[PDB]
DNA sequence: TTGTGTTATTGGCGTTATTAAGGTAACTTGCTTAT
């Protein structure tokens, strides 16, 4: 359902979202936040439990 | 005023440098481009 959103009339597949999502927020060369997005978020949340 | 000397051009010629056309047979198979 995502796939729809992110690319209108496009017929889906099976092992080709499966690298969209995960390339959207889940690759160091694709999304990052470089050590103030970490701090600004742990500071705003407590979560020491995730990796600074 | 009429003779003998240029000339300026102007279609023909060739010459060739420049442009266009075509052909290889080891196997090759679906981005998305980012306030």
């Amino acid at each position: 359902e995502i796939y729809k959103v992110l690319r209108p009339g496009d017929p889906p597949a099976a092992a080709s979202v499966k690298a969209l999502f995960e390339g959207l927020f889940f690759i160091e060369s694709r999304y990052s936040l470089s050590d103030i997005g970490r701090m600004k978020l742990n500071a705003r949340l407590g979560s020491d439990k995730v990796s600074k």
